[PDB]
């Protein structure tokens, strides 16, 4: 409402926009926890990125908190309950990384097509495999989009550039916004048997939790590929795992899992799968975007 | 033309039109200097990949042979000289291959800016190294193609759905014509300064021989990434290494080399390096097309 604390990295567009909505604001870094509660005691916000930890000790001792913003998706490093437990609002920025979120999307696609990364540990052993890395084209084949807000969409284009049938379902997205963006929805039990690449662009809902099961990866067309850039457990990983050592599934990429770490090695070890360690907000534009979006908020209410 | 031999593995797509034509087709593999010349000795014709070895001495014992057809890109494994010499025609499909180069392509430039190579290699290691890691977003970064025939402008439309600002040089295909398709041409030297990216889809010849060389690895921004899905020795290798380790270059992607397979290990040992072994006609889909087109211009010759 009045007076904001940035306390981690964050791109000097965020104090800009704060200021131009007429908002005082304080830009420090790396602070400790009586450091932090200091500063924040005449602070009703607080922005943060991945270093700060807003535990229940700083929240309790920060009385006129009102709202923590976080640069980025995923929100983590803040107690979620203790600010529940003060009235505290928690805000992030989805918009911000899409754009990072959907170019590794279609990185991966064209990975799971012609096996790169495989190709390049093979070569970096001094192998020269070409049999084996024989690939597949992606002109002609059918991407499957489960999801279509702006991740979803900006992934249809850029596949549609290859020749791809883009094809797709989302229940809070029209059939008028999706065909706009050349994404024709069909009902999801239509959507399994048609697609060579499956990829998923939702939130983590208990709707969307194994939205990839055992029943549906047997839906699939043999031999499909599957991508999950969005949210750890949007995918059965167990029933992936069972889906690639049949041969359902011909290689998935996985940015996302459901403990992060994963513990269960199965799947980064399938020489059927690709993977990141959760890298698709991991650039300086998603980063400088995030710090932007997140002071446009702010001055929003 | 009336018998036909396809010496490497080929698509069920290839005997099929040949007998549609009217030809008799053999099919054999893996054969040896002896075995290829005895199978040739009723033979008309040769299809090929590039595992049979078409030498001097194979065209010089098969007396019936008119025509050798590669189903691919180049001729590398054939005596052209002697192909000359004994009136012996030979032919390739170039275009089968042109769409899976384009995206092999476009996919090297995606595992540069995120580098998903060394991120798949981190995580099989059983490694979480997220901080280790910062990739660049395409957006909005210049994209510099060297070369505009078909696979240079098929990088281009694909690459231009990501926002990437298309521009490049070829001496073949006016600024009008590649305006066309989105790319700007502007002189060589303007070229450098301005990419974030650049990616080479020429022939090999004298003038494109190290293209890439420590002058204008120079010229060019500091970070630079750098492709090579087209041949071996446009990037001059030397050169490529020594801006690897200065930093001029931050990453490169070779799916060709100079030695195929390299015995010099420098470059695909690299960090920033990322390679495949020449996968760029590597799909089911530009191997089942060069069949179907090597397989027409033989029917088209009878
Ligand atoms: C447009 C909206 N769609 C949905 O919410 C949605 C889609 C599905 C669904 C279920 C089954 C099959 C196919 C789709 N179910 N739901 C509830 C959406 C919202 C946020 C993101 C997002 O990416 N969030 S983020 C940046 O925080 O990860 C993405 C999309
Ligand atoms: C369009 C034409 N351009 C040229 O010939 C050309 C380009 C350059 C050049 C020199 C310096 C800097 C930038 C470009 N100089 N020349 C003589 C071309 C023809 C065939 C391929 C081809 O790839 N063929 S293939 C599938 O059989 O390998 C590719 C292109």
């Amino acid at each position: 409402l009045r007076k904001v604390l940035i306390s981690d990295s964050l791109d000097p567009c965020c104090r800009k926009i704060l200021q131009d909505g007429g908002l005082q604001v304080v830009e420090k870094q790396n602070l400790s926890k009586e450091e932090l509660i200091a500063e924040l005691q005449d602070c009703e916000g607080l922005i943060v990125r991945s270093a700060t930890k807003v535990t229940a000790d700083v929240i309790n001792a920060a009385e006129k908190l009102q709202v923590v913003g976080r640069a980025g998706t995923g929100v983590d490093n803040v107690d979620l309950e203790a600010a529940t437990r003060k009235g505290i609002l928690v805000m992030n920025t989805p918009n911000g990384n899409s754009l990072s979120a959907a170019e590794l999307t279609c990185g991966m696609i064209m990975c799971l097509a012609r096996q790169i990364p495989q190709a390049t540990a093979s070569m970096k052993d001094g192998k020269w495999e070409r049999k084996k890395f024989m690939g597949t084209e992606l002109n002609g084949k059918t991407l499957g989009i489960l999801g279509l807000g702006r991740i979803g969409r900006e992934v249809a284009t850029r596949m549609q550039s290859f020749g791809m049938k883009t094809i797709g379902y989302d229940p809070i997205i029209s059939p008028e916004v999706s065909a706009s963006f050349g994404v024709q929805q069909l009902p999801l039990e239509e959507i399994w048997p048609l697609c060579d690449f499956i990829t998923v662009h939702t939130p983590l809902l208990p709707s969307t939790t194994g939205l990839l099961n055992d029943n549906t990866f047997a839906q699939c067309k043999k031999g499909v590929r599957v991508v999950n850039c969005a949210r750890g457990g949007i995918v059965d990983e167990g029933a992936l795992l069972r889906a690639l050592q049949s041969g359902q599934c011909a290689g998935a990429a996985l940015d996302v899992f459901t403990e992060e770490p994963p513990r269960d090695r199965a799947l980064v070890d399938h020489e059927n799968v690709i993977s990141c360690p959760h890298l698709g907000a991991s650039t300086k534009e998603a980063q400088s975007r995030c710090g932007e979006e997140i002071a446009v908020q702010f001055v929003d209410m």
